[PDB]
């Protein structure tokens, strides 16, 4: 079960309206990488475990802390919009506004009513796809590792497409979350690895065509990926390189359809 | 530019049909961890790299084998679907295969013909919303290394999903490049790391509040990841831990908007 | 089956081109809330409905004429993008129209020649997902008078962001055809929920667990809705109130998987 | 900022391991009504709200609540996933599980190692197109009337297709709890309809065509709408009644495009 | 404007109930290539149009009859699902309903009651981005005859999908009038492509580097497509062939980014 | 297989940069009927063919080079991104940049670094909707003529949205392999119609209801289409016409669904 309190985990208030910042910020919040899928992953990944505590809790703490950011971006955003140019009356008073209605996201105000969307700056809705929660943790750790090495990416250039101090102070706290959960994230990967294996999964060594297993395989003319010749993989041994790679699995001949499907293809 | 061979990379071939496994297979062609997504992401990722030859030119060859997996997962679903019932006639020839039929996805033979589609298990169509490419080679060669882990579990599963020994000996072929390329991403990745540093991006440790850098929060009520209080990060310092989190930002205030949005709020 | 007629059901013809205007009003044709989810939704309700043939009949009156307000946005579209700019010979004409030209749907023109779209102001598709058929019509109706509230608060809001005197008396004719609406759903509701109760469905009173039907529970530290503490509800009980509402259900332990599935999870 | 607790609300743990009974269950996880929407909705509502406390604190107390029912249907579906079939083991095991097989989502086994999605029961993605947050709670309470009813009435449906006492005694908690949200959200809406008025948005009534506002117009042959004629709507003013409704707005003529564009229309 | 009819175009009563079929009957409704494509797509298109009546007129005349034939579908299905089994109870009466559960989208009982969805077999969402309408009748006229092939395509399937007569009975009517549409709209193909050009847009022969307009690039190495060689096109020239198509734009090396991107690529 | 060069199949260098042009040019990359999908249906439909090698192999061919026209449009999309503005301090050095900026999707800089993505213009993911391979190769080459038409046309477009002449050059490559396909493709339509017939499927004529195959039906009320009366459709037999169509099914009555469904309807 959860609790909610009125007070932000840390400040999310602007210095200064910007509706054309508040566009960039729903990336943060309804975005492929944001804070939202954060949230949704974690918890999602720490409701399915059936494994060890340290990992299973690390899952249940960070996801709830991410609905405390999701919460602070909503509120920076419907910061930002206050006094929001939409309408004839705001061109009268400022035709320079023109240039900031330009690039709004029209839906700020025709659908929300100046208030932040569960959409990317695009429009484009959140969605379940953007989630991961696969049963295996060495595999959804790693996940983890991904999902704050882009939000940090994109928080990091958001730094800089403000000059608003209060829109950076808020930045700030977050770039340092990120940077904890990069590191705890991290921290269950290697472990994980170290009890299953370097390989996800880890059970099947055996079972896969091992002659193919460290080969780098030239595929396209370029040669710079020869360099990884000869040196160690993670898991011990060296790679080989093949300059030209092989067909190797013949010409496909599937059987033609039942008549009943119409699968006139001369 | 590409070129194409009608020779397969590796067999594609199955012993037997088998359309409930052609459904499954789906997974791997048009879903979100599936050959789709790692040909273009990494040919994506690879086109926009202005940086070093090492990794532009693995992300290129790598996109290109991709391409070759496409192809071996659509002819498999191709074989797998060789006689799937679809009517009538089916039933009165064998009315055990009403099970079959219940099981398999419509639009197999009602939309392609008894052939794949570009969609996932359920009829979800693969989109760009699953790839990624941003920009930054630390960030993305660590989402190189998830989405061959991800891959790599779906691949271990389909090989309890079915006794087929023709299918058996594709799923062993893919389960070792899947190892090749976990293992080329995660050398990728230790390397860009070194250069740049273990945090992405690495140049912002100065701009973020570094005070909250390493502090573990709980935020559930399970204690398990106290554990990680006292352990060295992989950035050289300790975690820290704090039992209560607290709410430091204050209770947001928005202000109301302009009339002619009619926010009628109470 | 349907007839058409050429003539529209009320004027659809601007003063002057704008199409910065028209990228709005795609809300209206493409959007959540639109015209076309009006018509798709009271349609599929009427076709579904074996009840009374006053609501039958209301429905398919209603999902008809949304079908002539359709029409009506889509032609406002295309005259509204008369004369709009899309390259380099619109510059040299007059370079101011450089920031109209910011400000619109790309799509509009390259895609579809400066003609209306079927998706929303950011180019999002209009989808099934926004439509409500149930099979309950106490529900339905409710909904039906949420569309025509969301879709008039929309249309309030575009009367306020145009001066143009020819859309404005358009968006007249369909503030007062949303008003029609909203009260003929709201009479239908009200006969429905004397029919068959208040809450619905209105048959589970003796199924659900009555000890929690009619507390308010504080979740969130505010203290703002204890304010309905006491009051009596539309059923004839009061509200009781829980300060702080009690977890009851333990904490869930779920067998680990089978190791076919690779859940590695610590 | 939120904090967890471990424990669940209420109960969710079946009396028996059911894997049709968990697909269906993805509707009230992932669906278009379910309780990812009425989190996502109040939330959204109550931070965008600078109206009075009472509606502000009863969204926010209301979306946090339900976090806590995502949480049990989420664990409520991983306890019904338990021993699952999902390959030739199974069938070997028990061939007459194949039936079950055929109904399950493909993904629970294969993605999620027999957990939960955040799909709905086709597997189709949860979405933020499924939120309403206007910015006018005059509309948006009817919208989570809405919301309550639509859901509460698949929870109905739901306790049909069981016999698990377990999973029904979940079931008639969030029935009560349903009922109770149903009551505040009518009381909410009585109460900014009784400020506001009873047309959304109520400060349109002078600049619509009233002419139009209380007219019934058949456009479909039934004739059992023609029953509204004469009833007195919720305004105080009896709806009239139009058996033939007329095409007021002229044949439109849209002005041939530039040539740059290629309309080659005839 | 439009006005309705209760009498269906033609009948659409199935002889007895089949929710299996119903189920199949989704793609006509919801699907891609289905009846809800056609509306939109030759409603929109009409409306759009400023040139010759014959074509404009065609387009709204045939728009208005796939109105009739949506209604004709979601009737069908409705039939269709009349007893379908969806609990407990129904296995109890006859417990050989199980395939038959197993086969049937949970979504017709669940969410829709026993009726019609807009949706896919899959429960896939119809959606704008299935239709097209692009300012040139050329194009346009084109994809309608694609529409009408697609379409009769997958009605000829389900043709051999049931051996309900009376399911049959419909089908034999739009399979006739999926002839008429492809014939009427080949006929209006043929029209505009004398008037404009066999190539769309045909006005652009001098602008294109037409050394390249008609040879035959063999990329992929069978010499199936050599069989084209000196067949005369339908503008009047030859094909000739490029047995070994050459690179000839160079290697692109495009400019670092800013700092400010963070673009670290080695 | 596929192997992969560096070089480009033919220049995709603009002579100067332009963020505005190259989202446009997203339309090509990521949109409904550019690039990628030509790549995916013509590949799909290939590897799905049974018949005929010629068309197979053009299939395979043609997908092929669409590989490299996707890498075009990528690289062009990518040289026009340099140095685009993005952030305040491009605004302190020209505030006449903030056109420019408005115009832009905010995602090339925030998500990709300033490098493409695989959306269209507003940002609107590619998908496989968008692909069409339906296993009867007389519809798929009318659709791939269809591809190749819309694609042209905005091609065709996409000359007159900019002077730049490096850009340009690479348009007017692409308009004349876009010549070609149309051709090959028509050339595969007019050989698939003499062997299986004009009507698709060709096998279905003695099946329809032929009374109303060559009948055009007026159900919309302008005159134009009478104009096809009396014209020798292309299977040779004559249109006949219908000023008023009738209304041939009945009124349709479906049972009222079991009351565990909860559908009260009045
Ligand atoms: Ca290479
Ligand atoms: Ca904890
Ligand atoms: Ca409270
Ligand atoms: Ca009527
Ligand atoms: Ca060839
Ligand atoms: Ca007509
Ligand atoms: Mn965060
Ligand atoms: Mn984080
Ligand atoms: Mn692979
Ligand atoms: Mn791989
Ligand atoms: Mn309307
Ligand atoms: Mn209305
Ligand atoms: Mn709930
Ligand atoms: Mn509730
Ligand atoms: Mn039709
Ligand atoms: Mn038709
Ligand atoms: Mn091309
Ligand atoms: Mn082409
Ligand atoms: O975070
Ligand atoms: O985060
Ligand atoms: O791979
Ligand atoms: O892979
Ligand atoms: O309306
Ligand atoms: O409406
Ligand atoms: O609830
Ligand atoms: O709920
Ligand atoms: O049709
Ligand atoms: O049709
Ligand atoms: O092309
Ligand atoms: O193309």
């Amino acid at each position: 079960m959860f609790k909610h309190t009125r007070k932000l985990q840390y400040n999310a208030k602007p210095d200064r309206s910007d509706p054309i910042m508040a566009r960039r910020l729903q990336e943060s919040l309804g975005g492929q990488w944001g804070e939202t899928t954060g949230m949704m992953s974690y918890l999602s990944q720490g409701w399915a475990s059936t494994g060890a505590e340290k990992y299973k809790d690390l899952l249940l703490d960070t996801g709830t802390e991410e609905m405390a950011h999701v919460e602070m971006i909503s509120t920076m955003i419907g910061y930002l919009l206050e006094d929001a140019p939409f309408g004839p009356e705001d061109l009268k008073r400022d035709p320079s506004l023109a240039t900031t209605m330009a690039g709004m996201d029209p839906e700020h105000s025709l659908v929300h009513g100046l208030n932040a969307s569960l959409n990317n700056p695009n429009g484009a809705a959140w969605n379940a796809g953007y989630v991961t929660s696969s049963g295996n943790l060495v595999a959804d750790m790693r996940f983890n590792v991904v999902r704050e090495s882009e939000a940090r990416l994109q928080v990091s250039r958001l730094y800089s497409m403000t000059e608003d101090e209060g829109v950076r102070d808020m930045l700030k706290f977050l770039l340092a979350r990120e940077t904890q959960h990069q590191l705890q994230f991290m921290k269950a990967q290697e472990e994980l690895e170290e009890k299953y294996g370097i390989i996800v999964p880890g059970d099947m060594k055996e079972i896969e065509h091992s002659e193919f297993s460290h080969v780098l395989m030239n595929f396209s003319d370029g040669d710079g990926s020869k360099a990884f010749e000869g040196q160690v993989a993670k898991d011990g041994e060296k790679f080989t390189y093949q300059e030209n790679p092989e067909a190797m699995g013949g010409i496909p001949h599937i059987k033609p359809g039942d008549p009943r499907l119409h699968n006139h293809q001369g």
